[PDB]
């Protein structure tokens, strides 16, 4: 019998890196290309359509002529891989492989798009070297909103002022601003929590 399977059924890719997906389907001796069809879709858009050796660049959608192909070296180890670049927020979803190779079969996989605040971007703004007046300053991207935490040497928390707009776009962009008086040779923390933690370290300097 011909079953498609997909071992991995979640992917998890971040945001910007590049994807490929996999459907393994069974490969006895040499592979004949003149027996295949292999489509890949995703909601109601055809994203590979290889039929009898070439694919068919007028079925496939437009969103998708430079992003995504089939890597057609793999498919002679019954591996059909979809190769997409550059993954965004709108890529998450499910996708559709369907393989027909004297026997047809269909399997789904879930692709997630993880954009988490690992950049974190520090600024250390001495505003009064007199009374040691210091402005700091953590700034990251990422989906969904983020709080921010600040936290001394003793990791005591300390209140700050945070502010969240929107940008690539529809990211969430996340900057918490912490006035306070210090000590040189201390270190404070500013810890991104998201709705785990990503935290950057701010060594005042001399």
């Amino acid at each position: 019998m011909f079953t498609v399977t997909v071992p991995k059924d979640l992917y998890v890719v971040e945001y910007g890196s590049n994807m490929t997906i996999e459907c393994k389907f069974p490969v006895e001796k040499q592979l004949d290309l003149a027996a295949l069809i292999v489509y890949w879709e995703m909601e109601d858009k055809n994203i590979i359509q290889f039929v009898h050796g070439e694919e068919d660049l007028k079925v496939q959608h437009s969103s998708y002529r430079q992003r995504a192909r089939l890597l057609k070296d793999q498919l002679s180890l019954g591996n059909a891989a979809l190769q997409i670049t550059d993954v965004k927020l709108q890529d998450a979803g499910v996708y559709r492989c369907m393989i027909s190779y004297g026997g047809a079969d269909y399997k789904r996989i879930t692709v997630k798009v993880n954009a988490p605040y690992n950049k974190i971007n520090q600024r250390i703004l001495v505003v009064d070297p007199v009374t040691s007046e210091h402005e700091l300053t953590c700034q990251a991207e990422g989906y969904p909103k983020a709080e921010v935490i600040w936290t001394s040497s003793d990791h005591q928390v300390l209140s700050g002022k945070t502010t969240t707009t929107n940008s690539e776009e529809k990211l969430f962009n996340v900057t918490s601003t912490l006035r306070i008086n210090t000590t040189t040779n201390e270190i404070f923390y500013c810890t991104f929590r998201r709705l785990e933690n990503h935290t950057a370290e701010l060594v005042i300097p001399e």
